[PDB]
């Protein structure tokens, strides 16, 4: 034999081992529209009528975004647009309600629970009404048969809603 010392400026004692991670992907929709009614002196909604368009999702990214109106999530092109219809409001206090209503996802409908949050009621520095308030509520994408391909593993069943609305009267 012979005997040799390592060029440690080029030798490498390496590993490789794989590992999984949980976090939470948080997304928004650019272009939606809402009507609201609702009424400051007993602090109830009436109607609120929501329709959001599915093109316009944001999760940050944008080749997940893309990937998010084929066959196996949205499917944007038969489907463009998701849906909410107030059904029910069964105000609890001045600040709290549970809201009913119907949700659509890709044409499959489901009633669900949104717990409002009244944040601020208001008559402006102008004199017309402001309101702020929040909606949130899990939904389940196994109610809704939603990418249904995807694991229940790889992506949670669970889908956290939270609506934000800041609104101002009309007219």
């Amino acid at each position: 034999m012979k005997e040799y010392t390592l060029d440690k400026a080029h030798t490498d004692v390496g590993f490789k081992i794989k590992h999984l991670q949980i976090s939470n992907v948080k997304g928004n929709f650019k272009d939606y529209s809402a009507v609201i009614d609702f009424d400051p002196a007993s602090a109830e909604f009436k109607k609120l009528d929501v329709t959001i368009k599915i093109a316009s999702v944001n999760t940050e990214n944008q080749t997940r975004d893309n990937h998010l109106q084929q066959d196996d999530f949205f499917k944007a092109k038969k489907y463009p647009d998701m849906t909410f219809t107030m059904k029910k409001y069964e105000k609890i206090d001045n600040e709290k309600g549970k809201m009913t209503g119907t949700l659509t996802i890709a044409g499959v409908s489901k009633d669900i629970v949104l717990d409002a949050e009244i944040g601020g009621v208001a008559k402006g520095k102008d004199g017309k009404e402001k309101i702020g308030f929040s909606l949130n509520g899990k939904i389940k994408r196994s109610d809704f048969k939603f990418a249904t391909s995807t694991s229940t593993i790889t992506l949670s069943d669970d889908i956290n809603l939270c609506i934000e609305v800041e609104a101002n009267e009309k007219e």
